[PDB]
């Protein structure tokens, strides 16, 4: 918990004053502890390990929350292939609701993910984590496309990932009062219609 | 040119030591001029105005270089709709060659674009530019999808943009000797096949 405060403090600094303001002093400052209590690069690495872990856990929770819906959708399609049009309506609403909650409720976590991504480029110590991270992102989308009978579930999962990351970034730039929720729906819908043959 | 050195120097600092190391001293240092010669936020803003302008101009040059190919492809499709399969082969190769040259030849410019994107989030002075910039990105892709008879050229242009940005980021992380060129082809191809009805 001592450990976790420090990490959490390093995080806040990262959101606020960027990566470059993570030093032991500014950090021990921020977590409210002595210097010693707080290898600056081990701290940075741990911080971004935590950010990755929280994203991974929230995405697990998300996929877990729609597991039942995905199960019902697959049964509906087995009885009635003509239900594709209908399914996509459901999928798009669930997806945009995902992004919305991320961009409103989890803004600082997303902001910390943007700092990590920016950082991974410059830091060889972080390329390990960053490939762990891009492999985690696509892999939930994979079961979703497989469950729906997509022709190429791995490539669809990557395209999906690409679209959602850009939507997230653009929502962070637009801000919470001006989310382009109908544009997000249209973009997602165009892609998913195509996957489904519509 | 005095102006341009300074801007260019602010750039190099941004690639190297991030946004936070842009100060008049560190900059006048880097451009090799006196402090006075070099409102720190006007400098930052100008720097990122330049980065945007160079990206915009290189993308214009790219689209200009394939104009003829796009013209021939459209004629081929008018005579022979069954040529879709063939066209996509051509389009994917031209696209991946784009990303490749960007990721090898223009690495530092792409790195500076990643710093800008990271910055736009925190800086209200930059949200103007950043929306200029996301509107420029999609708009070339639009003529391309229109020229090919895409069902929804504006949404396709955004999806395309999303895929290419993520490919660029992932190539910066992988590095020039380990570009995942065949994975890029497969991802792009999956999307373009879908747009073309394949």
């Amino acid at each position: 918990q001592r450990r976790q405060a420090i990490l959490d403090a390093a995080m806040r600094l990262i959101v606020r004053d960027g990566v470059r303001a993570v030093r032991h002093r500014a950090v021990a400052a921020e977590a409210q502890v002595p210097l010693s209590a707080t290898d600056i690069d081990d701290l940075i690495t741990d911080t971004f390990a935590l950010f990755v872990e929280r994203n991974a856990e929230a995405l697990s929770a998300f996929w877990s929350s729609v597991e039942g819906d995905l199960q019902e959708m697959a049964a509906v399609l087995a009885d009635d292939p003509g239900a594709r049009g209908s399914l996509v309506e459901r999928i798009v609403e669930l997806a945009v609701q995902y992004v919305q909650v991320q961009l409103t409720e989890r803004r600082e976590h997303l902001l910390a993910e943007q700092a990590f991504r920016q950082e991974a480029l410059l830091n060889p110590r972080l390329r390990e984590l960053a490939d762990a991270h891009q492999r985690i992102l696509s892999l939930g989308a994979v079961h979703f496309f497989q469950v729906l009978g997509s022709g190429q579930p791995e490539q669809d999962a990557k395209v999906l990932t690409s679209i959602i990351l850009q939507m997230e970034y653009q929502g962070l730039v637009d801000g919470v009062e001006q989310l382009a929720v109908d544009e997000m729906r249209a973009i997602l819908r165009r892609y998913l219609n195509l996957v489904m043959g519509l």
